[PDB]
């Protein structure tokens, strides 16, 4: 059927049995009542089953050994759907599609029923879960921390052209992985005062909400370490929210209970923005102040919590923990750390600093100003009031560091401070993490590389040392295996399975570049993919599109900066020129654009509007027939693009030189059989790099470009007055070619685009459209387009999230991967 | 062991293995981590498996042979633990407690960790229970129905005397026994408008929330039948609750969820008290619409969603269907059921009303004044505009019916009007259930008299037919077999088994009263009763007593009318009389009194402060020794009941005479050997009249006397005048005696006995103590106390809650009970 396992005698009928146990003993149905949902239910609980073994070893494992701990803090965990990934990681893909058809049903039409775990908004999210992925697929004592929100990102709704947003309730029907952990429960602070009394300061009169865990396994691929997730929930403290005595309504008390719980009740939508909204704030502090307490915990255990020096020596904590900031969410880690250390455990100031720097570490995800976190001191005076003062304590200190390394640079020291002054004093966030951390990375070498020369400049200059770079990947079993068997098969059948925990191997795959039968192959899988996506579209969706096209697609969050503008720009010109010529040949082209707007962007969501609107033109002219259309994915998720991404020939990564950090959309496109066109942005450069340029369709202004641009001073007027193409776009965008009923709909976005670009969009179009031709060309040619697409897929290793963790490991963690399998999953019971 | 049941070879080996599977694959632990409440649960969900086929059988069977369906809707039910029940109804007591002893543990630790289910205030939620228990029982086709509320009655805490309310969060750690049932959501409509077109008015613009319901299994008494209590859940709808669009904020509009999720989310702490909030009306049509929707849908299918005549004729509808009306709560029923019909099933008026009186019946509870309901018309006017036209209608056609009874009887039309005049309009809810069902029933002998005679007099004459009575009863299974395995024993040995389903059994009890051997193993087990809740009091709540004084209780929430008072200035008078001659001789008391009082009634409070207080002077008191102990029962609740039940030896049912009711308190302490000291109040009357009054201690005015002495008018003061002992009670909580750093703290208390008592306490006093004398009389003498107790206990079974459902069963619901075992549990799976 395909390596997705052994289809074993013994096992399909064990696995029956146990589907049958739950359908009756844990839904509590019989076969005449129930339908496809609590079948698919039955079978993630019957799946879920074979791994609390494990789940339960590899912990006790880590107990004994006591190896040392990473722990992976992010307010954002983009995990997907689990049932298949857990089936590929445990080799029972095959014997539950056996079993599942033995019973009479359709697996894939079960996996379907799975609700997406939308805790997360894009990039950042799902880096998270490739991380942990790998972390577990390389054997390390690695935990996952977070929030359990009850809302993850909203479901995306296209109403009238027009995004409508509503709640993601991914829990409606309850979520079969994840073990509620109430007995583990901790307190979290919040407002008071500080009282300094004889020895040390305290905080006092803090209002208390409660942190429930809940664990959700995580399995490595085929070597039975099942490492764990743990997401906190807020829950009121039953005796305060009740407590506090003398009139206000016993009924209004308990209903304001749902007051502190309201921390872990929704996902900010906001993707590479920064909100300095209050329950941001205190969703940062609570998934930090919690997840310490419970490393803590478990580091006054280890071996410590038996015998070693004996006296509870924090000295051996960096040898034993290693937290991870993805990005400045869980900042507060820092001060957080310092807080327990000197006010809790009455460390002196500077061992407590040694300890907590050589603990932490952070990762920087953008260089865009809106996306920097800078807390009002006012906010953080209020809710965190011992915080503020360690901060100020902390950048006092660097300070005097930085005075003393640059004597009389009194500039340098009002740049580097934590504290920015001006018509609000703020925190700036990124700077506290530098300070507090050991390492620093970038997410893509010329992202750090811009990082060092600009951003962090001065930081860099005072400790070099401090600063790494870690080229982000994606894991190739979901990214791969799970979403592309097809191509996982034919790929398996010339090189084995041994690329699926070791991506390098693709390369071997060069050596069949000129092999007939692989080229067929290659190009037949593709095939098949861009049909059954072609029939899923209207299935669920409904109004055709043709599979012979060329699959032209950009799938991404929607920003100025991702460019999805510059993409309207050049199908507009397509449809113009087919208008100009209406019988003169042009490769068809289905062009795919999805994404989600945070609702409170209005540019982004003008644009999907604008997406739309081109469609609805477009799609309906009858000179153009099937050879364009225009189509906009909705409610983009990781499952949708569990889909898309197999049926893509090429992928868009066209943002403005040096505003991606990295992206990793690129790199699933390009491990899935398509072909990139984009600019020197990101990873994009690493990508090109490893394929060979001339295997990419790379384009447009460089890093350099842009600000010998900007120097000069960007002027959008002058392209308009050169390109007569450009010019007949905008002025068809002014005079409501694309909005008749509405002429003047689009104003905002010419108006920017002529006088308020930050992206320059205009001095990329024609090196783009000029480029977007040669793709055309080399489609036309079947057998060199499939050659290309083999170099790019034999070439993608490097992406791959082992990789990137086994650097995190060596370079900044301080530990060994390793592929050794774990003493399998075996009964026991003492 | 006892009759536990049996503990089979293959059966504790097998209970043993599932134990395990469920703490490893459930539980996700290993016995190295386990704690006691991860053994309660193992356990649990290894009990509750064994019912699960029972109750798909159950349901299936019911769907197949199609009965008269039992809606029993209520907004209270008052469960308390239900692990050790389960194992009483389904012979599994002794397997369990053996498999459990060889795992090494012990059972009854594990059944303390169970959380109570308190989904009731007192009387009328555990009444509710009880006859959900004895409906499984009976094989009734029988479905409880209510609202899910995440926070129960309040848990009670006692603070420098004075009660503490904190939430109760009983699904804090979770509910093994409930099922959610997500997929059969329905929505209840909200405000809104009414418009009449062309063919008939239409709710329009209402506001949506939604119920999910939440099944818990009902197993009857070892015969296999297993019915549902479903309860409704609020859940907010993703789409209006976020998509009614135009500014707010997508954050603030994710988060005003919980305001339509605000109506499950806690039961209101009235007991015997109507309290008009908008959230409880809500609270009332939440649990009715869902509910009918349910019912109706059964109906649509039946054998009509087949056949039958074939039309959807509702002609059948009282033949398929009957709903109980548990005091005026879901009144709402009413006017809901004809709307439906009405409205959207396009019945017309007469036919829809005809079905409407003919399914419908209501219980009444209550003859104060203050636990009335009387909704405000405004406030029915805005939240359910169609279901008030509907109201007035039916007031409307009502009196017609009147006025053409009675021609020219002008004012007794408005005294049975639905509709009351004056400050605000109101709708009187009883007025509203008399006239839209076929029966009326009170829940006692003299209860039922008194509606007739009074309160609903007028409904009398007008139908004499809707009128009846029905005794309450309790559950012998429960309340003898579950909270005294020592007394069922004994009486097992002499008469057998079959009484557990057939007290009335219990009279051949009668024949061992002089039996030497019976008197002596009847007064052994409540001895042994005694000293395990003496040692309870210990371990929980710290501070001993004499296990071998009278156990003197009362137990009930806290209320004027209940007179926890006038048991007050009996204790008060035995400790004066003890301080004036010290070296006489009295027969030693241990006097608790437990029990809850409403958030906001001040009086309530004022008296468990007074009761506290007695206890400091009292239990502080040298010359008083161990003669008199004062304690204060915390947290009154069913499974405290369970304890102390069993170990009283007086039970105190002293409301005023025509206040109380029924009671069931009273039969439980009854069924469990104590002797009870009352008034011919409620049920006390039929209880004395079963037993004889020689072998009740009776005392007091009737109400024949009650009403006598407000003809005159109630004077106090006259008392006070003429008896000394009460006169030097009243002066010592005046004084201070009782409160030295607070002297006017009791002023409230002594106020209103003096010029507003209600419940004329000072009239019953000299009776009252008199009577004690008498008691104490007969405890000097063990062998005819208990040959007393004896007599109680042979008599009781008139108090069984089968009686009482039999009776509901074939003079209102026109059905017949059986005591057949359905077809065993066996596997089977079609
Ligand atoms: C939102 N968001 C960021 O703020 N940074 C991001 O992180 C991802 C993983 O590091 C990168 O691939 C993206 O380029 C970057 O934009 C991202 O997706
Ligand atoms: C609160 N509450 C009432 O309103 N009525 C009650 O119902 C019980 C069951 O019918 C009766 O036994 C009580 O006497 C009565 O007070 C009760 O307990
Ligand atoms: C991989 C992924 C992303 C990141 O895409 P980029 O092109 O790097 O912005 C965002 N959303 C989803 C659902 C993803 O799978
Ligand atoms: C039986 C019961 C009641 C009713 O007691 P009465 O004496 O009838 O008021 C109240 N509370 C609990 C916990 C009960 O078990």
């Amino acid at each position: 059927i395909s390596v997705r396992g052994l289809a074993g005698v013994e096992n399909v009928t064990e696995l029956k049995k146990n589907f049958n146990r739950h359908l009756h003993f844990t839904l509590v149905k019989d076969r005449n009542v129930a339908t496809p949902r609590d079948y698919y239910f039955a079978l993630a609980h019957t799946v879920r089953d074979h791994l609390v073994g494990r789940w339960i070893r590899t912990q006790q494992h880590y107990y004994e050994k006591d190896p040392k701990r990473i722990y992976y803090l992010s307010l954002e965990f983009y995990m997907g759907r689990t049932l298949q990934n857990t089936m590929v990681n445990l080799a029972l893909e095959n014997a539950c599609d056996e079993a599942t058809y033995q019973l009479g049903l359709d697996m894939e039409e079960l996996e379907e029923i799975e609700e997406d775990a939308g805790l997360g908004n894009g990039g950042l999210g799902r880096l998270a879960a490739c991380f942990l992925d790998s972390m577990a697929t390389l054997g390390l004592a690695a935990y996952g921390y977070g929030i359990r929100y009850e809302f993850g990102i909203f479901n995306q709704k296209i109403c009238g052209g027009w995004q409508m947003e509503e709640a993601d309730d991914w829990l409606r029907y309850g979520n079969p992985w994840e073990k509620a952990r109430p007995e583990f429960t901790l307190p979290v602070h919040f407002y008071g005062r500080v009282e300094h009394t004889s020895q040390g300061a305290k905080w006092v009169d803090t209002q208390v909400v409660l942190a429930m865990p809940y664990d959700t396994p995580v399995p490595g691929y085929r070597n039975n370490v099942v490492n764990t997730m743990r997401l906190w929930s807020a829950k009121a403290p039953n005796d305060f929210n009740l407590k506090d005595f003398n009139v206000g309504g016993y009924i209004q008390a308990v209903l304001d209970r749902n007051l502190a719980e309201n921390i872990s009740r929704v996902l900010y939508p906001n993707d590479n923005f920064f909100e300095g909204k209050e329950l941001r704030l205190k969703q940062e502090y609570f998934v930090v102040a919690a997840t310490l307490q419970d490393i803590i915990r478990r580091f006054k255990s280890s071996k410590f919590g038996c015998r070693d020096p004996v006296r509870t020596n924090f000295d051996a904590f960096p040898d034993k923990v290693a937290i991870q900031l993805n990005d400045t969410h869980p900042s507060l880690a820092i001060p957080e750390l310092m807080r327990v250390l000197v006010d809790l455990e009455r460390l002196d100031w500077d061992k407590a600093w040694e300890v907590t720097v050589k603990t932490c570490a952070y990762t920087n995800h953008t260089v865009i100003p809106e996306a920097l976190e800078r807390w009002p001191v006012h906010l953080l005076e209020t809710l965190l009031p011992r915080h503020l003062q360690i901060i100020y304590e902390i950048n006092q200190r660097f300070l005097n560091r930085v005075a003393a390394a640059f004597p009389g640079d009194v500039d340098r020291l009002r740049r580097m401070s934590l504290v920015e002054e001006g018509a609000v004093k703020r925190i700036n966030m990124a700077h506290l993490c530098i300070a507090g951390s050991h390492a620093v990375n970038g997410v893509a070498r010329i992202h750090s590389e811009i990082l060092k020369k600009t951003i962090f400049k001065d930081f860099y200059e005072l400790e070099p040392h401090k600063f790494q770079n870690k080229t982000n990947g994606i894991t190739p079993r979901r990214w791969l295996v799970l979403c592309n068997p097809g191509l996982a098969e034919i790929i398996a059948e010339r090189i084995g399975e041994e690329y699926i925990s070791d991506l390098d191997q693709l390369r071997k795959l060069l050596s069949y570049v000129d092999d007939e039968a692989f080229i067929r192959d290659v190009a037949k899988v593709k095939q098949e993919n861009k049909l059954k996506f072609a029939a899923y579209l209207e299935r669920e969706y409904k109004v055709h599109i043709n599979p012979n096209s060329l699959f032209d697609v950009q799938v991404k969050r929607i920003h100025e900066y991702k460019r999805q503008l510059l993409n309207c720009l050049h199908v507009i010109t397509l449809y113009n020129r087919i208008k100009k010529e209406p019988n003169k040949f042009v490769v068809p082209r289905t062009v795919m654009i999805g994404g989600k707007a945070a609702p409170g962007y209005h540019m982004a969501k003008m644009i999907i509007k604008l997406i739309t609107a081109i469609g609805d033109v477009v799609n309906h002219d009858p000179v153009v027939g099937d050879r364009l259309r225009v189509i906009f994915l909705e409610n983009y998720r990781v499952s949708l693009a569990e889909k898309v991404i197999p049926a893509a020939d090429l992928s868009e990564q066209i943002s403005t030189a040096g505003t991606e950090a990295s992206g990793t959309g690129n790199m699933k496109f390009m491990l899935n059989g398509a072909l990139t066109i984009g600019t020197m942005d990101g990873a994009n450069v690493e990508m090109a790099e490893e394929a060979g340029e001339e295997n990419f369709f790379i384009f447009g202004m460089r890093v350099e470009d842009v600000d010998r641009l900007d120097q000069r001073g960007y002027n959008a007027q002058e392209y308009y007055d050169r390109i007569p193409e450009l010019r007949q776009i905008i002025e068809q965008l002014s005079s409501g070619f694309f909005s008749p009923k509405q002429p003047d709909l689009f104003k905002d976005i010419v108006n920017m685009l002529m006088h308020h670009d930050r992206f320059k969009v205009f001095a990329d179009y024609e090196e783009y459209v000029k480029c977007q031709e040669r793709v055309s060309a080399l489609y036309k040619n079947p057998r060199e387009w499939t050659r290309m697409v083999i170099r790019n897929i034999a070439t993608s290793g490097k992406f791959s999230s082992d990789r990137t963790i086994a650097q995190y490991a060596r370079e900044i963690w301080g530990v060994e991967p390793s592929r050794q399998r774990l003493p399998a999953p075996d009964e026991k019971i003492p």
